[PDB]
């Protein structure tokens, strides 16, 4: 596996949004990940809809919190989900529209990263593609980050209250890092984006759980 893997550069991540007033991070994290397969598998990079799954994810609690694996169970037995375009955001809980058009994208299950294990997390960004992930983001300094590689002491591996994209890792300045994708718009932390600590312990609990949609 290289040393250094960031997706952005390959045109495999689309551009950051923002979940708005809505506690859907889970399902930004989950279309992010299918985004990068998708590309993958045919060229096209597509906004798929995040709506989909937060009005049709009946295990999950819509905007209220949700699992990324039960979103990826549903894409699997509904055949597909919508495109971002067909099934437009607009940040509340509404009823599961039904779109008779063909879905843009779909999945053949999902994949499990080994709790903990930073390494095979690795593994998996660098030969799958972006990969769903759950952290810690409770902390001011997480909050407010601006630049740098981001690591706290005080945060907490089993404290898991926010999902995010992991669409690479490398490192800066002596740092490893792993390079997240957030779903608060442009203006939060540096376009967007954190780096935060890679090998230090699964700081913010970053590998503990972690998974990725099957194509
Ligand atoms: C997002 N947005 C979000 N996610 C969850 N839960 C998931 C986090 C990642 C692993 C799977 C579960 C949320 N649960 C509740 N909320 C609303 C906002 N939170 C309310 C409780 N406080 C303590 C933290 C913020 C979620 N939002």
């Amino acid at each position: 596996a290289p040393d250094s893997v960031d997706y952005r550069k390959k045109g495999y991540v689309t551009p950051v949004k923002n979940q708005g007033q809505c506690g859907s991070c889970w399902a930004f994290s989950s279309v992010g990940a299918l985004e990068g397969q998708l590309k993958k598998k045919t060229g096209k990079l597509l906004n798929l809809s995040p709506q989909n799954l937060v009005d049709c994810v009946s295990e999950n609690d819509g905007c209220g919190g949700g699992y990324m694996t039960n979103a990826f169970q549903y894409v699997q037995k509904n055949r597909g989900i919508d495109s971002e375009d067909a099934y437009p955001y607009v940040g509340q809980e509404e009823s599961c529209m039904y779109n008779p058009t063909g879905k843009a994208a779909k999945c053949r299950g999902y994949r499990e990263i080994p709790e903990g294990n930073e390494k095979a997390l690795k593994r998996a960004v660098a030969r799958v593609g972006p990969v769903s992930v759950a952290i810690d983001a409770s902390l001011t300094s997480f909050q407010f980050y601006s630049k740098g590689v981001y690591y706290d002491e005080s945060c907490n591996s089993d404290n898991l209250n926010h999902a995010v994209l992991a669409v690479g890792y490398g490192i800066q300045k002596g740092n490893k890092h792993w390079i997240i994708k957030n779903s608060w718009g442009e203006n939060w932390g540096n376009k967007g984006y954190i780096l935060m600590a890679r090998n230090k312990n699964n700081a913010c609990g970053i590998a503990n759980l972690a998974s990725f949609p099957k194509m």
